[PDB]
């Protein structure tokens, strides 16, 4: 039994979809979710440097909102633990080649999904 | 619980575990690093498998397991004969991918590679 479903992609013990199309991010969450995924919860710097290595030149949603003034929360809803910085004032965060950066929810960019790998607990 | 599906900095890929070096070696020298940890190199049996490391690999050339003699078919590491998923540029008796496909050329030029092998789910 695969780890990964068909054509994501394995890294340590979670596996990632890179999308070939836009969306903007609710809509790119509902795909992911439709698949028992989740926007790209990046949980290491080793992470996101595999996610920058593979992603090319597109802007990339991962699964990082806020609101206006308070701090970045991962999709559950848990604060997040600062592993790297996130440029910008925007509530809906994204990969560029230089790192995490912040737009408006509503902006259509390319995505990726991330899930645990099949053999967690 | 579990364990990773590959080691620790090896990429998953359908269900197949790939290492990208940061070092450089001819296509022999870079095989027996390839073996040292139970992989070959890369052994590319997809289009989709092409464009996977075209996209990961970077900037720099990078051998794979792919070779032939002067004027005959490509085979893989094992000696049996390739399914040409691609094409394949060049005159070179050794299979290499620069920044846009695959190339070939003389064995002993000193380049990355890529090596894989089966993830730990297989059997
Ligand atoms: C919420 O999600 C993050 C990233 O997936 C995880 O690190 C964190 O522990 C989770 N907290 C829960 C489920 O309480
Ligand atoms: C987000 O995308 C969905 C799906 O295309 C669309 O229905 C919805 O209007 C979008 N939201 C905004 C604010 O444009
Ligand atoms: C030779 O290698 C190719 C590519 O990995 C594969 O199709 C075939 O199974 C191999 N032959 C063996 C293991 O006998
Ligand atoms: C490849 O390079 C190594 C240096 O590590 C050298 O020892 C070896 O003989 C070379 N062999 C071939 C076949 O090119």
């Amino acid at each position: 039994q695969a780890a990964c479903p068909e054509s994501w992609i394995g890294f340590q013990r979670k596996c990632f979809y890179f999308s070939d199309d836009t969306k903007n991010w609710t809509s790119s969450q509902r795909f992911c979710d439709s698949q028992d995924a989740d926007l790209a919860q990046v949980e290491s710097f080793q992470e996101l440097n595999f996610l920058l290595r593979y992603k090319g030149p597109s802007d990339h949603w991962i699964g990082l909102s806020r609101e206006q003034g308070q701090p970045w929360k991962w999709i559950n809803g848990t604060e997040w633990t600062r592993q790297f910085p996130i440029l910008g004032a925007g509530e809906c965060a994204y990969l560029n080649d230089k790192g995490a950066s912040s737009a408006r929810c509503y902006t259509e960019r390319k995505w990726i999904c991330s899930k645990s790998d099949i053999h967690v607990g």
